[PDB]
């Protein structure tokens, strides 16, 4: 009866920050309750640990109040059978919401709305009665969002808050032998929701594992590990502290053993009872052991050496009560003199922020995905990751410990939508709630070597609660620094200056929380801390422009120790069309209101873990080897702090315009932080005209755990020389023949014909034989289908006038009208010459002027010369080029220029100058939200079909017109147009990306010169 | 129904540290809701504030479960009518318990025992319906111990923990017009009890005020005040921050005005809306005003200048919504360079720890008592007080603000009985509970100028929770330092080294938490903080020995800035005997188990606020004026930091053995921290033999608020000279006449006769005329009825062998047997001479030997000479003297020596050498727990009755024998013996008191010389 819903829900615990749990056991590191030492030592599965994952019954309601009393006793008739874990929105019950800052519910702390989607889960299972006779049986929920009540066999058990950490309960007294029934009522909204405003999809349910653990009555209740070293790390001390629960007897003992695989490295045994701590004594129920280790093998992301530690609770006779274990990594993290050091050396963090996301499963995680991520990261030169913005699934840590990644563990607290941001964080009333969120995290994760920094949360302003908590951690775990960006990134609550989106050289001086140029930030008066950006380089859409500026600064300034890119994967969800066709969905695609559209897609990889082209730029800038070329000598520098280049081969190669003249291989032998000089054999000195280029690549001959054999980990290229062409084209035996009509000028030469419309002044058509080559005339183009960065946050309802797009639109760039000023034709002795001049205007203003010359010679080549003038007072244009729709459609694209991937002016360091050949399809970048894409820069020759173009330009080629890209909101809706659309740019604006809600394209990448000149040659084969 | 006990008590909130309150409103400074500015400004009573104090119905039960459902609806038949506030133990319901460290309940956090004394209070009252139409009506409980549930009109309202701070609830929605009924169920024990283990009587109930407050819907919800100054305090800025609750509208305004009595000093008006604090904005519902004040009058305990500040919430038109106010003191507290400064000057704290205690009302406080305490303190030279160990009744602060006392406000947290002491404080699970205890205190008290330091609690070891909380305060209120003694007195959680019971020069090196000599403590490597003892000089019983050593150190070392004596009043309770006679009761007197007996009595004053003699010693050592004598010049030094000696007169006086030769008066004119030289007129130079002494006294001519006219605030005395007596007694015309019997020697001379028993060797009787003068023979005495300090914690069951008493007992001091070694009589020409020698032995060992001579001359004077030898290996004896029971009983006692109050060797600086005359009754000190008392030292002549004694000794005189004192446990049980008992000591051991649970008598005060000599003359008139 007091077990009744009517009674239980009366209290409304979910609308009270004073109640964050009821009957929840204490937090602790991960337990298995092994009953055999070897099993524990080898990480076998323990039988006192059982999964409850699988099929469960589920039913949904609009409000907790609508749940019917019966539910407690009997399964419902209308209940479905569902898989657990999972997020109910993923099964159709309600919609997932994609809002960023703005809370999904109404802001009225600590109330939640009355319609509050309740999900009743239930499960019927069997308990072995052995478990029922002796010991303790508890249930563990790894994650339930956002709050929940629990009943067992009709009996009310407890309540829990904080969707990111485990909730544990003693079931010992509710269990019956045989058949038992759990009834879990999960709520969408709770007072906990106010602390969970992260920018992600808002979902719900039992999204992480469900388990049962059987423990002895007298058990190991907690244990901590710590490593101390001498000056040179030649000697260490492992110190373990163990605590017990139960019946304390003098025959109890604890033993701790450390293993290196198979070898036992150290052991220690002792009886309970600590050292005196105060006037009242010590802890009778704890004991601390100290093991000495000589010449320990250190853990690092470069070489994740691990040890195994076993903790056995036993009697003096030798009889084992239970065993627990963990992997141990010997490393020291410290900040000294402004620098963050690891094992004595200063790190350089190549990081990324990563959310727990699956296009299919929502927020549910699994081994396979986790590993995939890890591999990709490691293969792309990343060495660290940040748990944006809550503790992650337990297994993650282990994987990082094993694979070698530095991790920042972050408390599940984000109050982004409050106003001001610290409205709750500065309130004592919310202190207790915040507290649990930090303490519990620490208690659970602190034995993992890969966690090297603790974070208090995200975007919750700065309040006293933060200071109090920062201090708590500092007292309980002094081995790791603490960081927190809120309230200015440099408050008293952080050991590291960790801004988000601060620029390299420009200051953004917002009131109260300005963001200084990172180089300047360090030098502010009295500042002495290291600086590591918690978030930088917003990878939304076609982005990562300017990435290299950061790397260069990081490399030049000691106290600039790196950052975490934002972010790893796009948060897109899969949906289906009527033909059972899947497509990538974003904010608002589920009828979700309010929503933030594409804002959920900022990753370096697509939801499916397929790479955006930006990933290469990252990989290259983050490479661990650096090169300098001096004469015939290449100087290699290693940025590894601990390892020697012992799985590295250097391949080099010389080519003349794509043609290879010489190749070689040399094995690397560089010590961490050292240099290696590589003497090049005498290089070939061709006579032929062209550009000679040297390219080097570093290859990993042997496979590793995160890479295959032959993995390329770094590269670099240099232009060695250039032989200018002083040649003259030979005589033609004829010259083109001109023909004036009223409508056009027509030039003919053999099968070839070209026609210029006299009213438009454009080359309107051209034939080869009797085959027309164009579907659209060739014309100047000054705009681009806007990128996400060009748009920022400008919405149609709420326009942002500073956004590039808003400015282009308003200046009429998109709707300017060409006006023919002049179109003449003349016959020279060697060719035919056409001259045009056009002006683009808009409402009286002349935005641009384009003057050209076309010269067709007896060889059938058409040379085009373009000179453009841009009104100094018009917003700089996105591009300066030409376009046309070719009639033809071919398979491949071949070019001599930078590649092979998409590259833009402020994102092209990773690209290489060579000869590339790809399928047409590869020249298109399927950004979920479409825009200008696919460009390749520094191109000297382009071939497609029978056509060939030469000059010095940038281009893109595909089946979609700029107009289509710009008018279609999702990639799945684009339709291939009639032929091939080609955009040849003399110049193109950068893409930016320092952030996606303000203009972020640096000045050096804006087309601000006023006058531009370019030229090309078009011909057929 | 959910309002039902069965349901409400089901949760068992009182056995869960996770639930510390339910539906409790937020904390804030004190509100009245004035509706008129002048009323607020003059502190008139506000009508929106109503007391519920008075008669209430009460009923008691053994357990919450035994409360009957009806209670909710209907008053009980068996209910009594009781006064509220009060402690139910004081009304007979159950017993108050006096335990110190050891918890009154079984240690099993967070469970409380099943028998848990429930007190059901109820009250029926009327609500004006005006209050019912508009606004908000809340109820406020200033203090309820230890936990409680509340119902209004049958409806369940909320729950609360923390017996020391106010609990508030919104009654708005439960009130009916007219007749309403409250039903409050109070519990003795709760999980809160684990944090309330202070050494005091354990009581319960509604011990502080009950009120109702009517507030507007749109109100002032909080406000803070702050004062900043320039370098020289010539200019200040008052800064007030105000927050509102309700409906925010643009016509709202806030005005803050500052008044100096009648004069308006400054004002400011503004509309809501703060400055930007972070990326999301500012607080729309707050506003901060800044008033400039030139040449502010500073607040100090020396001159409590106050200002009045008024806060008015109003509309733009001028219509007042509500007003709040407070007294403001302009002062700056800071620690700089190792020193604690106030207004720029380094303090010297003359403090005392004070509990809230009434012999009659228990823990209930009232204005009258509070003021009495304040007066006494101020009159005894105290300037500060510590709220040992919880926030006090609200009015206290105000009184201190007004009278001028520095206060340390202390959170209600003490976990003394845990093991180790920090078992809970170091646990995150208890963090939330601890947190509320600190935050709420700060929120309530922070506007009071007299609070100058915050304290995190007492005897709770040291845990991370403390660090976190220390930091929270530092962030929220940087204007006051934070201190906390636990875990060693010098942890990271304190800004001041604040030990308890550390000695002046000796170290007490306990493991983990040693207590160094305070002079040494400051110099420890790397230490730089100031040192102020949170507790020192344990005033238990006949104590305060050694007080002067502290004052001298404090005065010599800059960083030793004082301390707080332990403690103000004895915690004794009144009881009655069958004749309706009241007596002072202590631990165990109520059948209370377990108990700590007299340990609850450690004050400088008796429960009735009558002074123990130690108070004078304190008063003198703490005096604010110091004197030096050079030649005929007296040099006066002032220890006032802010005031000039403007109500001070110096009276001086010269006397020769008690006879006055010259007197004078001079007015003081000393600036704070200055000197004044006083030239003495030529002093008299008597020829007569004796000691010439100069005495000075400082008098306050005019009354003050805490003193009457003619109050003596300081004194000092010096021996100027001495003229030795070279005189010879004149001839007698006869000499005594001897007579030997077998049994005795009998000497006769006139009416006078003396008899010496030949078997005992003692003067057995003496006559004057036919009147016998003694009831007991004159004999050596080497012991004393033990003081509290002599006993310490030795209990009869659990003996403490280091306690002095244990050592004396064991050496047989108390049961040694005198043995006559020799008894001879001889006739000289001028007198009769008797010689004796005795040995005191015990089990074969000779402890002492006493050799005397008695010489009776023709003048009828008997001169006695005593030479004692003490075995070097026996514990030093308490005293070396003689005693006897005189037959006579007189009215007065007259002596020439130190006085007038009781003084001991290590407690006699406050005493003065003069001629005193008191009533016999005054020579007895009625310590509730009886012991040796009443001594007066440095006595040269003593007169009682017809007798007169001369020499140089110490004595005591009363109707109780040492044996009676030592055998009677309470003062009320002593019975006057037959005549007068006199103890004449040649020497006496010090009393100690650095602590009362270890030997604390310094070596210089132990009778360790081995050989002692003394002499006297006895005669009659
Ligand atoms: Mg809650
Ligand atoms: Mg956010
Ligand atoms: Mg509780
Ligand atoms: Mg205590």
């Amino acid at each position: 009866i007091t077990d009744s819903l009517a009674v239980v829900l009366q209290r409304r615990d979910w609308e009270n920050p004073g109640v964050t749990q009821l009957n929840r056991l204490a937090a602790h590191p991960p337990f298995a309750s092994w009953r055999n030492s070897e099993e524990a030592r080898t990480d076998r599965p323990s039988q006192q640990l059982r999964s409850l994952n699988g099929e469960w019954r589920f039913a949904w309601f609009p409000a907790p109040e609508a749940v019917p009393e019966s539910w407690l006793e009997c399964d419902l008739p209308e209940a479905d059978t569902v898989v657990v874990p999972s997020n109910w929105q993923m099964h159709g019950y309600d919609a997932p919401i994609y809002t960023n800052v703005t809370y999904p519910i109404t802001v009225n702390p600590p109330f939640v709305p009355t319609e509050n989607p309740t999900g009743c889960y239930s499960l019927t299972f069997n308990v072995d009665e052995s478990w029922l006779q002796e010991g303790q049986t508890r249930i563990i929920f790894d994650g339930v969002n956002s709050a929940f009540h629990l009943w067992c066999n009709g009996r009310w058990v407890g309540y829990g808050q904080d969707s990111r950490l485990p909730s544990e309960f003693d079931l010992s007294a509710f269990l019956r032998a045989g058949e038992n029934r759990l009834a879990v009522m999960v709520l969408r909204w709770s007072d906990g929701s106010y602390l969970e405003d992260q920018d992600m999809w808002r979902m719900s349910g039992i999204f992480r594992d469900v388990s049962l653990l059987h423990k002895p009555t007298t058990q190991i209740s907690d244990f901590h590990v710590a490593t101390r070293f001498n000056d040179d790390f030649s000697r260490a001390v492992l110190e373990a502290e163990v605590q017990m629960c139960g019946e304390l007897r003098d025959y109890l003992r604890v033993t701790v053993s450390l293993w290196q695989g198979e070898t036992q490295v150290a052991s220690g045994t002792a009886p309970f009872g600590g050292e005196i701590i105060d006037e009242r004594g010590g802890y009778a129920d704890r004991v601390t052991l100290r093991l000495n280790v000589e010449n320990p093998k250190l853990w690092s992301a470069e070489i994740p050496n691990l040890y195994r530690a076993v903790v056995e609770l036993h009697t003096a006779d030798g009889t084992l009560i239970e065993a627990e274990a963990c992997d141990v990594g010997f490393r020291e993290v410290r900040i000294e003199n402004g620098l963050l050091l690891l094992n004595g050396k200063p790190l350089l963090i190549r990081g990324v922020n990563r959310h727990e996301h699956h296009p299919l499963h929502g927020q549910v995680m699994d081994e396979q995905t986790m590993v995939q991520d890890i591999l990709l990261m490691k293969q792309n030169n990343f060495n660290a990751v940040r748990c944006s913005h809550y503790p992650n699934h337990p297994l993650w840590y282990t994987l990082c410990d094993r694979y070698g990644l530095y991790v920042v563990d972050e408390a599940n607290i984000e109050t982004h939508g409050m106003v001001p941001m610290n409205r709750l964080t500065d309130d004592p009333r919310w202190l207790p709630a915040m507290s649990e969120r930090v303490t519990r995290m620490v208690q659970r994760d602190r034995n993992h070597p890969s966690v090297i920094i603790w974070s208090l949360g995200n975007e919750s302003g700065h309040g006293a609660n933060h200071d109090a908590l920062y201090r708590w951690i500092k007292s309980v775990d002094p081995s790791r620094p603490v960081q927190y960006e809120g309230g200015g990134a440099d408050t008293t609550a952080t050991d590291i200056i960790c801004p988000m989106y601060a620029r390299v050289d420009e200051d953004q001086p917002f009131p109260a929380v300005p963001k200084w140029s990172i180089k300047k930030w360090l030098s502010l008066p009295g500042e002495t801390r290291p600086l590591i950006l918690c978030e930088y380089a917003h990878a939304m859409g076609n982005s990562l422009g300017g990435f290299a500026k950061y790397w260069q600064a990081f490399r030049q300034y000691p106290r600039l120790q790196g950052g975490f890119v934002w972010d790893w994967v796009d948060q897109s969800l899969i949906k289906y069309d009527e033909n059972g066709n899947p497509w990538s969905a974003y904010g608002g695609d589920f009828g979700d209101t309010p929503n933030d559209r594409q804002f959920c897609m900022n990753g370096l990889v697509f939801a499916d873990r397929t790479p955006h082209p930006a990933l290469t730029e990252a990989k290259h800038q983050q490479q661990f080897f650096q090169f300098r070329l001096s004469g015939q000598t290449i100087e290699v520098t290693s940025e590894y702090l601990f390892r020697h280049s012992d799985n590295e081969l250097l391949h080099w190669m010389v080519a003349l315009d794509g043609k290879p003249l010489a190749s070689g291989e040399v094995p690397l032998d560089v010590a961490p932080q050292g240099k290696q000089l590589i003497e090049l054999p005498e290089l070939p000195q061709p006579e032929s005209a062209g550009q000679l280029w040297l390219t080097v690549r570093v290859v990993q001959p042997n496979a590793t755990a995160w890479s295959e054999a032959g993995h390329i980990s770094a590269w670099q290229q240099w232009r060695l020389a250039e032989n200018l062409s002083v040649t003259l084209p030979a005589a033609s035996h004829a010259i083109p023949h001109l023909t004036t009509s009223e409508m056009d000028f027509c030039i003919e030469l053999g099968n070839k014909r070209w026609q210029f419309n006299r009213q438009s002044g454009f080359l309107s058509q051209m034939w080869i034989g009797d085959k027309k080559q164009l579907l659209t005339p060739l014309r100047d183009q000054f705009t681009r289908a806007p990128l996400d960065n060009d748009i920022g946050v400008s919405e149609a309802t709420r326009i942002d006038p500073n956004a590039w797009v808003e400015r282009w639109k308003a200046a009429g760039h998109y709707q300017a009208e060409a006006a023919l000023l002049q179109c003449t034709a003349d016959t020279l002795a060697d060719a035919v010459l056409i001259t045009t001049a056009h002006a683009w205007q808009h409402q009286g203003k002349t935005l641009f002027i384009s003057r050209k010359t076309y010269r067709i010679d007896g060889s059938g080549q058409m040379a085009i010369t373009v000179d453009v003038e841009v009104a100094s007072d018009t917003p700089h244009p996105a591009r300066i080029g030409l376009n046309c729709q070719l009639a033809q459609v071919a398979e491949r694209v071949n070019w001599l220029g930078l590649g092979p991937q998409e590259n833009y002016p402020d994102r092209l360091t990773a690209a290489c100058f060579d000869r590339w050949d790809l399928p047409l399809s590869d020249m298109y970048t399927p950004y979920v939200f479409p825009s200008e894409n696919g460009l390749r820069c520094g191109t000297r020759e382009l071939n497609y079909g029978p056509h060939q173009w030469r000059g010095d330009f940038q281009f893109n080629i595909s089946r979609y017109s700029q107009q289509q890209l710009m008018e279609t909101s999702h990639r799945h809706l684009l339709h291939a147009e009639e032929g091939t659309w080609l955009n040849i740019d003399g110049f193109h604006m950068g893409i930016g990306g320092d952030d996606s809600w303000s203009p972020s394209v640096s000045a050096e990448f804006q087309l601000s010169a006023g006058r531009y000149h370019y030229q090309l040659v078009w011909c057929q084969k």
